[PDB]
């Protein structure tokens, strides 16, 4: 019924050039058995698409990692957001909903827009600069966590917290462990920074604990919903960034098109995290024997869900190793889809579009002058480091 596959998707081999085995998931059929872990897997855009829309069928509350909170404890005590099923889930979504609403980002896209722009001053002067460091990494860092209300002190924690997060969906091979073995200062920052007393007025720590007294969260619950938006919040829009600037490196003539119209900047980010898809893989649980694509799955069963590999179907996407930034990307899983599609999608958007915006108005080439080196994660995909030159419009 069912082919089954040798191959590991959480391999540093898969993560180094995933395109040729994500096509050998496709085609092997909608279903397949991944023996390396003993989890069902789904590589096509279609059986993607209908796991993430059917939340009742495939559960979040036992894990969307590998490890089935049914049957192990978790390492952390489990999102109140990412790791539930509605009804449980739709009020503290309802409340991360308004913290981070579009009138929300009405107060913060000037400073949003002013710091990506002085950004791109800076690095001019700089002429070769590294792409992650000194810009994937450098603008997010400069605006994000202030906008959190966040202290200055400590910041070191955040980004190896969120990759230790991420790390740790995965199976329980190195990456993770090693992950988990230098935990203890990065979980203690992160908890003490959700606590009220440590977020500054305004922020969006602080916005999560005034809905507190609407009944939709109880105080006890609101320093978690902060712990999401600091493990959640931060490295995504990193890798994402830094995939739009290593597509326009390698892709000029779009860089050349979204000079001529920077109007297209936040279609531009949008078609890297369809290319790109720093969020590549996550898990679903089956609460019940299911029949997806033919093929019977039964109760209690992890299906890992190969969201890069969907945003890369043919049968779906045409020429989807094709980096297109007036492609029309509606329907792409890169920030997930159904009831639990990524809460903070408009804020990664602003920080793209205004970083891409005012790379449109500044820059003339990007040129790749260094190695590259890429940054290997059991969930995300993106560069650990991409030496660039940038030249002045
Ligand atoms: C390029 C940037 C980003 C990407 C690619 C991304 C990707 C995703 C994806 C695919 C999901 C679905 C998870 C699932 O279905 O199990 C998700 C959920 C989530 N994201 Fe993002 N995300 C990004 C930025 C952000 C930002 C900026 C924030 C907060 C400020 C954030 C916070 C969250 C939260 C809290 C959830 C859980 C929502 C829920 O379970 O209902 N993410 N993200
Ligand atoms: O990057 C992700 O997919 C993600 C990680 C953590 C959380 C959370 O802490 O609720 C939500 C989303
Ligand atoms: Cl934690």
């Amino acid at each position: 019924t069912i082919p089954h596959l040798a191959i590991d998707p959480f391999s540093l081999d898969f993560f180094d050039d995933p395109y040729p085995d994500q096509q050998t998931l496709r085609d092997a059929g909608p279903v397949v058995y991944l023996d390396k872990w003993n989890v069902y897997g789904v590589a096509r855009y279609a059986e993607v698409h209908a796991v993430l829309n059917d939340p009742t069928t495939f559960c979040s509350s036992r894990g969307v990692g590998l490890s089935d909170f049914k049957k192990e404890k978790p390492w952390r005590p489990p999102s109140l957001i990412l790791e539930a099923d509605p009804p449980a889930h739709t009020r503290p979504r309802a409340v991360l909903s308004k913290v981070l609403s579009p009138a929300t980002m009405k107060t913060i896209r000037d400073g949003f827009a002013a710091a990506a722009d002085a950004k791109v001053d800076e690095l001019l002067q700089r002429g070769c600069i590294d792409a992650i460091a000194d810009l994937a990494e450098a603008y997010p860092l400069s605006v994000f966590p202030d906008a959190m209300g966040l202290k200055q002190e400590g910041r070191e924690h955040l980004l190896p917290y969120a990759g230790l997060v991420l790390n740790a969906f995965g199976p329980p091979n190195e990456l993770r462990q090693t992950a988990i073995e230098r935990s203890a200062p990065h979980q203690a920052y992160v908890n003490e920074q959700c606590q009220r007393p440590n977020l500054a007025p305004g922020g969006f720590g602080a916005c999560i604990h005034a809905f507190t007294d609407t009944g939709e969260i109880t105080p006890d619950e609101a320093p978690l919903l902060v712990r999401s938006l600091l493990s959640a919040g931060l490295d995504t829009t990193v890798n994402g960034i830094g995939a739009a600037v290593y597509c326009l490196a390698r892709f000029p003539g779009e860089l050349q098109r979204l000079r001529s119209d920077p109007t297209l900047a936040r279609n531009a980010f949008e078609e890297a995290v369809r290319f790109e898809s720093p969020v590549q893989t996550f898990f679903r649980t089956t609460t019940r024997e299911v029949e997806l694509g033919g093929a019977v799955i039964g109760e209690g069963e992890k299906v890992l869900m190969f969201l890069g590999s969907a945003n890369r179907d043919p049968r779906r996407w045409s020429d989807p190793d094709l980096y297109d930034i007036t492609r029309k990307t509606s329907g792409h899983v890169g920030f997930g889809s159904g009831v639990h599609m990524c809460v903070g999608q408009l804020v990664a958007r602003l920080e793209g579009e205004v970083m891409l915006s005012a790379l449109a108005r500044k820059v003339a080439a990007i040129d790749i002058d260094g190695p590259v080196k890429r940054r290997f994660n059991n969930t995300l995909r993106g560069l650990e480091s991409l030496p660039v030159k940038l030249t002045p419009a």
